């Protein structure tokens, strides 16, 4: 299964890798956001950015391109 | 399962699933989801598709898991 | 396999580890940059926005790859 890669925002960046996590990146040169996944809608996954304030403020190939040289935060 | 996700103007975003052979497109988040058919022989290039957009005026007036989170929360309509 | 992202305003980007090739389209209808990628350095999303902004690459194979490049020019790089 290839993973799916989303737009959030004007920068935002988020990667679904059905591993069972998801990788959100705010901005370039920020963070990045690794959840767990039981599996939540890009809409639902929005608000909850913006409700939880995730600003910055071995996990596979497409979350290690989207998230290699930023800190990861595993919620 | 072989797919793959692309941005089109603005806000829009894409899901191309060669696997089961659809193209979903929403035009914006709280809008709607376009799910097309596509001929195995035929995938169109996403300049292809931006101008198909455009052509059939897609302003919103069993699927696989990138479409479902894609499409999770707002009305479907296949054309 | 392969990912996709989003560079600047109207950036695309193909990463094909499997094909281990990089697909690079600063904006639609321009051109495509294919670049070539060694297995034990892939380079991330941060290192490739900054070759395509310091190298200026304005523009003056699988599915996905395909679907992004169709239409336009390719440049090996």
């Amino acid at each position: 299964v290839t993973t799916a890669t989303f737009s959030i925002g004007s920068t935002g960046l988020v990667v679904y890798d059905y591993q069972l996590l998801i990788a959100y990146k705010p901005a370039p040169g920020t963070c990045c956001y690794i959840m767990k996944i039981a599996i939540p809608s890009l809409e639902a996954l929005t608000r909850k950015v913006h409700n939880f304030q995730m600003e910055c403020s071995f996990l596979g190939m497409a979350v290690s391109t989207l998230c290699g040289e930023v800190p990861l935060y595993y919620i």
